[PDB]
C-alpha cells in the first residue's frame, strides 16, 4: 500500500570481487568500506540537486542463491526501497543475464539496476549485445558496463564509472526530498 521513501542502493558481488567492490565504492561513492554493511545518509549530489541515500553492500558465494532469497515474499518491502542494484561480477562466470528476466519481474518498476563486468576480455561489442536485449525490455533502467578504463564511446556516450554516475544521477528518486 504505502510506497516507501525508495533511497537505498545494493552493491553486490559473488565473494572472489569482494575487493573489487570496496575499490568501486571508494571511486563513485567515496566510501572507505571494510566490507559487507549499512552506510546511511549519503549525499549523491550533482549541478541540479542533492538526495540522501543508504548504501547496502553486499556479497554472496554464489548469485542465483542471493536472488533467490531476494525473490521471496519476505524481501518484498525490501525489494520496493531499492532505488537502486549494483552488480559486480565476472559476467563470463556468472551469467546475471540467465537470472535477469526472473530478477526483473520481482524488483519494483522504478530500481536501476546496473551490471558491472570486471572481467577484462570481454569487449565493448559484447556489451552492446547484452544492452540491445536489456536495455528496454522493462521499465526499468538495466544496463551492462566495463570496469577496469575508456570513459566514451564513438558517438559522444558515456562509458565506465562516468556512464554510471549518469544513470545515478538521471534516476528519480521515488518519494525521496531532493534539494536543488
Amino acid at each position: 500500500v504505502l510506497q516507501y521513501p525508495q533511497n537505498k542502493i545494493l552493491v553486490l558481488s559473488d565473494h572472489p570481487h569482494n575487493f573489487l567492490k570496496t575499490q568501486f565504492l571508494q571511486d563513485l561513492f567515496h566510501c572507505s568500506s571494510t566490507g559487507i554493511s549499512i552506510v546511511k545518509d549519503q549525499t549523491w549530489e550533482n549541478r541540479y540537486y542533492k538526495v540522501h541515500f543508504d548504501l547496502y553492500i553486499d556479497s554472496c558465494k554464489d548469485i542465483p542463491v542471493w536472488v533467490e532469497e531476494f525473490i521471496t515474499p519476505e524481501c518484498e518491502p525490501l525489494r520496493n526501497v531499492m532505488a537502486g542494484i549494483i552488480l559486480i561480477t565476472d559476467i563470463r562466470q556468472t551469467k546475471p543475464q540467465e537470472l535477469l528476466h526472473q530478477f526483473m519481474i520481482a524488483a519494483h518498476r522504478n530500481t536501476f539496476v546496473v551490471l558491472v563486468n570486471v572481467n577484462e576480455e570481454v569487449e565493448q561489442d559484447e556489451i552492446d549485445e547484452l544492452n540491445e536485449i536489456w536495455s528496454n525490455a522493462f521499465t526499468n533502467v538495466i544496463e551492462f558496463v566495463n570496469w577496469k578504463t575508456v570513459n566514451h564511446n564513438d558517438y559522444g556516450e558515456k562509458l565506465g564509472l562516468d556512464r554510471i554516475q549518469e544513470i545515478i544521477d538521471t534516476h528519480d528518486w521515488l518519494n525521496c526530498e531532493v534539494q536543488p
